[PDB]
């Protein structure tokens, strides 16, 4: 008797429901993507600085900065953060940043609450928080639901760029890669030294967001990435 | 009493209709994209030359050249320019190039009439024309309707690449970025000087166009971009 | 009397059926793509070596190596190769690699039978086989049907990257470009010599495959591309 | 002869001649032909014809027909060509060459030459042309006078490009560039000197940078 084995796997309501919602999301939302890169080198040194003071309690990650610039980017241009209500549109002034966490169980969407107000002593322990209670499955689904948008970084493994999933009624969400040194010609002649540009990919629905605007979200966004000090006053 | 403000915005028949048509466009058309870049440096110098003579009346832009090569590219390979009629297909020998104009009101699709015949003294004042009457809203929708295909450049703000919208029954449309100097290794050793490659992104429906052919449209297209003199005889 | 000519072309059951199946494929499958590049230089020299012995009978191509690494990549991670059965999923332990052949007639999907077992004296004459009987149309459709996945290289003409079609119930399929020398900074200072990175683009359905896993398929895949000797024991 | 006679008596034929450097255009011939050798070969005259069409597109006053009581001003441009054959003069007519690209006009001229050499082309396709063009310079004639045919206002006759001295700011190098003799005819009852002369002005301006035909 021959081969041809395969596996019929019972599916979990997590996968099943996420699939039923993401499907109608696709059929409803003409997903398109926008991707760019920005040099975090000065921001990485800001990570070694802010962490050279803050090692005393907690550790910081770069993604938190990208999230911060994402919030304020919406504060200056609310047109970026919006929800599709069908007959009308939901434009959210309150900014709650969801995050895509990589766990063996599956995709998790911990929601950040008004991160734009939080400082350097808050958002870190908040992300580490949602990761804490998320890894144990203690976080309730409702705190994974209702988020205005989300953010996901799969680049930890080195993916140049890629396509992600959004969820309704979330207009736009960002997906980030791994910063890879690229050649920027310099006025310094011999030194060509390459700086790492962190891949930043954003999604939008043309029935809600339009290209020029969100593209602007990435324009002033990346402008914040150049000098994160732009967030202070 | 708390926050959570947002805006319910009444939508204009422009947006609404464009959305109803683009939706069924998506569901009907499996949109896929093809993108490449070509050096306009010699073509830019052709802009400083043709404009060093033609400054006397009007000014020229680079996009007009890309449009010209797009027309002739269809003249040599009509399979590129076609319309989907369902039961049959509409293959257009007459080439009318629509253009995507950026205006505060919204997206505008000024249609060019037989640009492939027009010279250096025509297409310029024609694009500037449709921009003139388009900015005032004087152009009638029918002159924004019926175009075989369209072209859009959002790269003016520096977007590397991106995804655009087509409209039925338009098989393919092109979207252009901003030319950014990239490293081309040279036989001249020390000089590595980078030339600006203008991002050129084209869309096609596999139910109409096939990959190899349109890809050829970009092959002989870019071949025209190398030596635009290929359009003369 | 005026112009406006076009062509109403009768469509062949090949095109028609492929369109009816690929359509519902799209509507059903939220197609997304993943693309990367790997240096084949050492693998190309392995082509000049394996061919310096094997010229005596047959000639070898690089794509066959990519296919081989694709098979074993599924052998180590079966989650990559699977079929969507709706109510359940079809996970195929038997690996049959379809190939996309470019012919004037149209797209052809010659199916390879258990290529992972075959050596350097088999897969070559097998691909050349399916190309032989495929060019004459002798291959029956059933040998073009039922394949777990497929692979297509359109890069022979120089396309950087692009979007391809899968067919149900095939979860993932790969599309390859042309290897183009890119700058990799070296510890050797003056020599910057660029190595050709072959564009490798893979597709997946999120209702079946998930990003991290397939991305891993490309991770250990490319790891095989570094040292194809990893396939021996 | 009967038609050209009354043409003369009716038309006060006068001529206008100039020269333009095709060197860059010749290198464009080695380039366009370094790609296009795969199928067909290209000739320089086709470029002159192309610039002639567009020259009329920008200034329609150049291309016109004399209807007597009124004048025939043709927006549709059909370029006739004078072919040298043992039988005699042949006037293969090109159909809307201004639209055609680099892959068309060549095989079209080679076409009319093909069916023309066999005498297969019908006279009507040698008749009705708005104007014509003739190059006898292949044998080295500096300049010369040609024939037009009614109701064709203007027609061009070309010689052979011969290197002439152009003083340069580069001092020692005087290297001469070949200026292709271009001779045009006009009837003062239809065309006027300044205008057609302009046809040659922007024409030659196109000859400097044929890329001016692209957009």
């Amino acid at each position: 008797v021959p081969t041809g084995v395969f596996t019929d796997i019972p599916i979990s309501n997590i996968r099943r429901v996420i699939a039923q919602r993401l499907m109608q999301s696709k059929q409803t939302i003409p997903h398109y993507y926008l991707s760019i890169d920005v040099n975090m080198g000065e921001v990485l040194l800001v990570r070694k600085e802010l962490n050279k003071i803050l090692e005393g309690r907690s550790k910081i990650s770069v993604n938190d900065f990208i999230i911060k610039a994402s919030a304020l980017a919406c504060l200056k241009v609310p047109e970026a953060n919006s929800s599709w209500m069908d007959t009308v549109i939901r434009q959210n002034h309150v900014v709650d940043v969801s995050v895509a966490v990589s766990t063996p169980a599956g995709l998790i969407t911990p929601i950040v609450f008004n991160a734009h107000i939080k400082g350097v002593e808050t958002i870190a322990n908040d992300v580490v928080s949602l990761a804490t209670k998320a890894r144990e499955g203690k976080l309730q689904p409702h705190e994974f639901q209702g988020g205005t948008f989300t953010i996901s970084n799969l680049g930890m493994f080195g993916i140049k760029n890629f396509s992600a999933i959004i969820n309704p009624p979330q207009a736009c969400i960002l997906a980030i890669g791994a910063s890879e040194d690229k050649l920027v010609p310099a006025d310094n002649e011999k030194g060509f030294d390459v700086a790492s540009m962190m891949s930043v990919t954003l999604s939008c629905d043309h029935r809600v967001v339009d290209g020029a605007v969100g593209a602007q979200w990435l324009a002033e966004f990346r402008k914040y990435l150049e000098k994160p000090i732009t967030m202070l006053l």
